[PDB]
DNA sequence: CCGACAGCGCATCAGC
DNA sequence: GCTGATGCGC
DNA sequence: GTCGG
């Protein structure tokens, strides 16, 4: 963090500008990469030409880099923070349920802050004014020692709908994170394959965990969550996603992660001759087009089918 | 030079 | 009202 | 903004 936390910090607050205000979402990803990789780099860079070398790291951004060394600071990103248009559009998209567009279109009618937010709540849809109501909740990391109590309230009423569910807290979580931005609970039931969702959000209402809703279909639910007291815990924010039972483990690996691991999955798959995506693993034809989903019954199954050995949640990270 | 870069599920908006 | 686009989260 | 066809 000491070794190019500068430099880091720089291209993080460079994306966040490019998602929010200038709504280039592939720019966004692009400085992120790029932070990524440097954070990651085992050394402290002393030259844009020597992060140049990074995958995810270009002329550009080599160029901002010998600036911010030299200088301690970037040129841009300091006309950018005195903006007052453009600081105030990139914080409001902080507020779940504002993006980009929502933010760009209260600023320029002069709702720049939170407390602009309450005085205009009127103008608000119900995703906004529940991500105002619990904004600093949400900006607090959830420590694991909650997400294991958080798991077992869970787990412990979905099996009281129905003992023939099957839950699964992915996330960092799962791959044993020490802390979590959120929830995400993959479920599912052997009468679905390719009115269940609604009885599980029901019964978490019932015991008062789920204390609001974002949105909620047939087979997606989010919304806000809360531990039980006996010191109120902070409200966290909750997802339940409905996979059918033929497509649940391929969901799980999925949805565990990480990004990175995902990507060099898929590309070992490729090798072996498979292709897999988030909801089956298909086996590839002399000419490059996918069969009819593959029998998975467990994850330990998909990484069977690619030769692979079966990697342990806490080790994919990479 | 120039397109890809993940894209699905749900709530809301725009047009008919 | 229906249908498709847009916005947003992840 | 970067990478690769
Ligand atoms: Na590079
Ligand atoms: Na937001």
């Amino acid at each position: 963090e000491t070794l190019n936390g500068g430099i880091t910090d720089m291209l993080t607050e460079l994306a966040n500008f490019e998602k929010n205000v200038s709504q280039a979402i592939h720019k966004y990803n692009a400085y992120r990469k790029a932070a990524s990789v440097i954070a990651k780099y085992p050394h402290k860079i002393k030259s844009g030409a020597e992060a140049k070398k990074l995958p995810g790291v270009g002329t550009k951004i080599a160029e901002k880099i010998d600036e911010f060394l030299a200088t301690g600071k970037l040129r841009k990103l300091e006309k950018i923070r005195q903006d007052d248009t453009s600081s105030s559009i990139n914080f409001l998209t902080r507020v779940s349920g504002i993006g980009p567009s929502a933010a760009r279109k209260f600023v320029d009618e002069g709702i720049k802050t939170l407390e602009d937010l309450r005085k205009n709540e009127d103008k608000l849809n119900h995703h906004q004014r529940i991500g105002l109501k619990y904004f600093g909740d949400f900006e607090k990391r959830i420590p694991r020692e909650e997400m294991l109590q958080m798991q077992d309230i869970v787990l412990n009423e979905v099996k009281k709908v129905d003992s023939e569910y099957i839950a699964t807290v992915c996330g960092s979580f799962r791959r044993g994170a020490e802390s979590s931005g959120d929830m995400d609970v993959l479920l599912t039931h052997p009468s679905f394959t390719s009115k269940l969702l609604h009885q599980v959000v029901e019964q978490l209402q019932k015991v008062h965990f789920i204390t609001d809703t974002l949105l909620k279909g047939e087979t997606k639910f989010m919304g806000v969550c809360q531990l039980p007291s006996k010191k109120e815990y902070p409200h966290r924010r909750i997802d339940i996603r409905l996979i059918p039972k033929d497509q649940y483990y391929c969901g799980v690996l999925y949805f565990t992660g990480s990004d990175i691991f995902n990507k060099n999955m898929r590309a070992h798959a490729l090798e072996k001759g498979f292709t897999i995506n988030e909801y089956t693993i298909r086996p590839l034809g002399v000419t490059g087009v996918a069969g009819e989903p593959l029998p998975v019954d467990s994850e330990k199954d998909i990484f069977d089918y690619i030769q692979w050995k079966y990697r342990e949640p806490k080790d994919r990270s990479e």
